[PDB]
């Protein structure tokens, strides 16, 4: 992800076949002609789509260019978390199936992983961050707080922040529930609210690299967002 000042970011496609699959999925949510209500109703939750793009001497080099989530925020506090019971997608050989489980064994049981965050502290006036290795430690036991580090600034517990986002990940969830024609497998919700207020949070879908057509519910992605919620409610007890 490298982001532009004019509030968008690109996104390098990553090496075959991931990176054309997730090109193919952007070009057929936002194809100029699409007047499916499903995919049209879906754009609300993506970042907005700009087109391929590759630099001008390097035709080789493929770019999504897609909004920046994080652009309007003075002070972004950013979590990845991935979405799902599975992280691999259903032609995943034995070998790639054992790879995906074995990076975070957890993930049937809790249906989502912290990838990472960064998280605005206001009385020091800079960021702690969390790398992949911190959400994949993270057990049944910890996940409540383990999610709770990102609400949590130089002072108090956003509740505000936990609340917009359980009511954010609802329409998502909502859309989930109403839609029967493609599953999400290594997809993430990227959560974002201001540091530096009340209320006011950016959820969206991100990271379409194992997308794939279906005939059924995306039960596993329902699972994930279905617990998620009920731990940012628990949150909320706090
Ligand atoms: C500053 C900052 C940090 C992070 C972690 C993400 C972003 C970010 O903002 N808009 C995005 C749209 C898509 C993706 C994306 N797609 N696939 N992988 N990342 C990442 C995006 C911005």
């Amino acid at each position: 992800i490298l982001q532009h000042p004019d509030g968008t970011v690109l996104k390098q496609l990553q090496p075959p076949p991931r990176g054309p699959r997730e090109l193919e999925f952007y070009n057929m949510v936002y194809a100029a002609d699409c007047f499916d209500g499903v995919l049209l109703e879906l754009r609300k939750y993506l970042p907005k789509y700009y087109g391929i793009w590759s630099p001008p001497t390097a035709p080789n080099d493929l770019y999504l260019k897609l909004e920046d989530v994080t652009h309007k925020f003075n002070k972004p506090c950013i979590m990845d978390v991935k979405i799902g019971q599975k992280s691999y997608d259903p032609f995943a050989s034995s070998e790639k199936i054992q790879q995906q489980v074995s990076k975070y064994p957890l993930m049937e049981e809790i249906g989502f992983l912290v990838l990472g965050m960064r998280v605005y502290h206001v009385h020091s006036d800079s960021y702690e961050t969390e790398n992949q290795h911190y959400g994949r430690s993270l057990t049944k036991e910890t996940i409540k707080d383990g999610v709770s580090r990102f609400f949590h600034n130089g002072y108090c517990l956003r509740k505000d922040a936990v609340a917009a986002s359980i009511q954010k990940i609802e329409k998502i969830l909502q859309w989930f529930e109403n839609q029967k024609q493609l599953n999400f497998y290594a997809s993430s919700l990227l959560f974002v609210y201001e540091g530096s207020s009340g209320g006011e949070v950016e959820v969206r879908m991100i990271d379409f690299a194992h997308v794939f057509p279906s005939n059924t519910i995306d039960e596993g992605y329902v699972y994930g967002l279905k617990h998620l919620i009920s731990v940012l409610r628990s949150i909320l007890d706090n």
